[PDB]
């Protein structure tokens, strides 16, 4: 009830995250959104194919949320990752954290994005003109 | 590349997102501050926010320029709301888009801490302890 962790093919929405996180007792919400970038360090990309097994990815998310709470205290946590072929400027991940005060929310969001970049079992194939290749990045 | 506004109308995350997202900016970081109840152990009925709108928007644009000095290329969105705001209503929204994630996250964090100090915005929380306006 204080945590939302979902892997989905549907578009990710900040407004849905906001609808879940904001409560009168939580004066602060901090977000991160990752979207597909069109010149990736001097390379032109037209799509990225994301793969995730929802049960294993969501179990990682819920463990991430509990680690964030261990470090930063009371939180509401929103984590979603999108699957499928994603065109540029389309969101692949949304992370949102609400807390009584701003500094815990900012730190918890920061922790989650760095933690999930390491621990999330996501596999992706980028369209660089260099064939199909699936990487755990 | 920069949007800075003081308004009495509701603040919108989805409006910030519409302004920020561009194909070359793969990362966006946001902060929203909402009216908190209870606060310091007492129920808050509302917070009256008052701002010198032209002065405050100039501070916002200088803050966005300082953010770029430290973190490079950015799209920056800053809005602050004025008037009588009830619990869970947003008083400030900050959004930053950058090519990569570290500058977006740290620039957003920089902006909220910077603006907490420099914004000419005065508030009065109605927490039942009389009138008391604070630069907070």
């Amino acid at each position: 009830a204080d945590t939302h962790c979902r892997v989905t093919a549907d578009p990710l929405s900040l407004s849905e995250a906001d609808a879940f996180l904001v409560k009168p007792e939580y004066g602060a919400q901090a977000y991160f959104m990752g979207t597909v970038r069109s010149p990736n360090q001097g390379q032109v990309v037209e799509y990225i194919d994301y793969e995730a097994f929802a049960p294993m990815a969501e179990k990682v998310m819920r463990e991430a949320a509990a680690l964030a709470r261990e470090r930063h205290g009371e939180l509401r946590v929103w984590i979603e990752h999108r699957t499928g072929r994603l065109t540029p400027a389309v969101a692949s991940i949304v992370i949102g954290v609400a807390s009584p005060h701003r500094r815990p929310a900012l730190e918890a969001c920061d922790f989650l994005i760095e933690h999930l970049k390491i621990e999330l079992p996501i596999w992706k194939h980028e369209a660089d003109g260099r064939g199909e290749h699936w990487v755990k990045g």
